[PDB]
């Protein structure tokens, strides 16, 4: 009976800094890597499903801060990570904005009512188009070993990766610009002692 | 047109014995391993889907027989197999009972009408929450080689594993207590010469 | 006009004993062999049809009695009789249970109202799927001579055979465990002097 | 499409004579043996089904003729043929009457409308209760060889046999009393060159 | 409950070659002999019923290939196999055509939608008119032994035989002309360990 | 919003030649391998789904050309490729026909209205029964490396493979017989710079 534990929550996912040259990075879109809170929570369940997953950038810098942020999704971990804004702009859910903009995205995190989100530097995952619905909970280590053998083994383990790019900064030394928060509604099923979850 | 061959049947899946110390084991929940009958039948089809899969324990010992049996499911073969009753109790579909109890589960096997199944030491799979619906028919050998490279390769090959634990026995030497039968309704598709099915 | 004499009744069909090693046996499912009562009654009719035939095991031993009983049906007398519990479990109407269990099956015999039959070690014949509906009344002798020429001659003479297996006992010498009763609703047609019925 | 050729017809089946002592005989109820006409016709078809089969006795002697006739059916050719009027009277469709009576049965042959058939020494087969519906067309020779191996082989080859008994005559030498005609509605299917039909 | 496993499938049944003189042959219409696939599958069940059985000839030769093929059914194995096209033409389901024709019959195999099948050299069994509905699964060996005693023992074991005739070829040495495929919808009941099925 | 780009198109997939001995081959049913056009198009998207995929054989030879073609699908790349027409005939979507036949399949390619397709040597994929709906776009190289580690890694990467067999030819040297075209309706999602798609 039942078996599904649905949870909606937001948490810090990453600290962001800018430099005068492009820096491209990416993170897996799975419970273990979105944040420390969900990592601990979801480990108590064997599998999960994303009903909704969104990454929102919130600025913490002066309006005079130089720089821009870019985000988008990739779904075949075997694919090459973008190396330019041009390539990144082709991805699904691509968003772009000043490193000091994005305040409007706060309402997604708060979960509150909000209309003025045009400037929100926030992107959400197309959960209906993922390889599958239910994925196994995986730890970085186990995952790393798997892709170590062959990247394609990742497909049945993770739905996608968020690609981030930062540039247009005024310093060669990273300047703290903002943070990326992850807001999600996740369904967790088939409980397990967390100690056994790899 | 059509293409689906639906079959409902029960068969012996495992002989059970108890000792005075916990013995944990597990079996894959796939056509090849549930039993000799289905193993032979399903090999004539490329893929299959579990509409229903249940494992029922039927006792064959005196009411004075010491010991208890425990069962539950795991879905990420990379996860560590439980080592204690405590951990096993956390699993989905966990059941527990005296090694001489479980007679009531007979009606599931017989497929007959039955109300008094409260004491039935029988557990059924949550087929709707599996990684996917259609799985490829696999042989132990081929599977073994695959997980040999990396366990995670098992996810797209098998839906789950049944974890069994026996203890509370009165002897250090196994005492025949009962048997575990598997009752299933399986959909088999895309026929193939059995000789080619690995 | 009419011609059908319908009768519903139960009677002793076999005495059961257990040993520490498997003993497989079988009986034909025809009027002459189910029991002494029906044998005498049905001989007064040329043919008959099974509307319902069920074999129920009733225990007569202490709850401390070791052993288990197994039953199932076969329909092609030319087929080899099972030699293991594993094979027997594949048969239609397969039931299994402790040699001291099965009390719940009493209500089928009594014909009374009853809900709690989950533990009943009773199996019923799929009369709708038999080779045919009306079979000739046959005596053991005549039948024996026929299968003596060739087993396949049995197909048009008998609908099926009940296969029984006993094991898990604690003694090499049979221990009286219980009895198998046969409950049936039979239609008898085309009367004949019993003396002429072979 | 279709495939069934239905035919309704009557023809001479046997000449009857009486003596002062019982003479019991029997004939198979199949196309080949009911009469010369149907024997030739039905041989052009592989199988057939009796929709209706009736044997009617028509007298041809003076009202002063001593003797009586008796008829009935048997369905298991392995059964012993009756040896007395007493036994014959137990059979399905048993009829009895004076060797000079039975004129009323003429209307069944003629197929005409008729109410006064109380005295008709005519019996009809319970076609709905036969072993099966479709029987193979068989020749006496082939049949004889089959029952030669074992009588029971006849069950799937013929539906029944008509048992006739004559006695109460006034002479030890047979006196022509009448004739037995067979009226039938037969469905013939799956045509074949008659030369190949055994 | 239930007990019926319905399956619809097509498979190679026979390779066909032509010569300049008639060659008549026949095959039993039972699971074991229609093809290697069904032979293996159906052995896991005690009995079966043909809901539909059709034999389709598919050419594989040039349009210049001389020769014609003929097919039809027989139902009494005791009957003599036809020796001429004339006799074969009398059988139920008789079809005839050029050895290079029959391409249109492909849609029956594919199971696809199709209107233009006038030229299809395909014949289907009149399953409703067979001796019975449920037949026992038999192996060639067991069957051979049975008919060895007497052919008529085959009636309750097999429903019919497909008679094939090839002639009008241009060579005394067989020329590969095409293949005969069998498309069927079969109901299999009363499972059994395949090893016990004779 | 949206995200799905649906496309229906046909293109050359393979050139076909026949010899006097069987030659079995197979191709993966994925965008990269069906043809050069789709290979280039689909590379601009991360994943895709087959709404419909059909392979049609179109002849280009004289009616006097000897030889036949056979096609079917397999879904577990770990399975052994058929080695005989007999084995191939067991596969889902199996079609067979003269190497000079199949003209009728042209309408599937043209997409036009058409009723007379009985002779069309065309087979379509059971897209609803694939392991999953959305697959990642893969290049031959990346795929080759993956199956190089272990074949089973292919399951989450490709839905099936088309198995082709050619024989009955009149020459040991391949004779151009026809071509296989692929007609598909594909949904492409999650765009990406083609250069990054592996
Ligand atoms: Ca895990
Ligand atoms: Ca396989
Ligand atoms: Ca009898
Ligand atoms: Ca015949
Ligand atoms: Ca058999
Ligand atoms: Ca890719």
């Amino acid at each position: 009976r039942g078996g599904i534990t649905v949870l909606t929550h937001s948490e810090l996912s990453a600290e962001i800094g800018v430099t005068d040259s492009i820096v491209v990075s990416s993170e897996l879109v799975m419970p273990y890597t979105v944040g420390t809170w969900l990592r601990g929570v979801a480990a108590n369940w064997s599998k999960y499903s994303w009903l909704s997953v969104r990454y929102t950038y919130i600025p913490s810098c002066p309006s005079s801060t130089a720089g821009s942020i870019h985000m988008g999704f990739q779904y075949d971990m075997a694919d090459t990570v973008p190396v330019s804004v041009n390539q990144l702009s082709n991805l699904r859910g691509y968003v772009s904005g000043q490193v000091w903009s994005g305040s409007a995205g706060l309402c997604f995190i708060n979960g509150t009512r909000c209309s003025d989100t045009s400037t929100a530097i926030s992107t959400t995952l197309d959960v209906s188009k993922l390889g599958k619905k239910w994925y196994p909970y995986k730890t970085s280590a186990d995952y790393a070993t798997a892709v170590g053998v062959d990247v394609n083994i990742a497909t049945p383990l993770v739905p996608a990766r968020l690609v981030i790019a930062l540039l247009d900064g005024s310093s060669s030394t990273a300047v703290a610009a903002g943070r990326i928060y992850c807001t999600y509604t996740i369904q967790m099923i088939e409980p397990t002692a967390s100690a056994l979850n790899n």
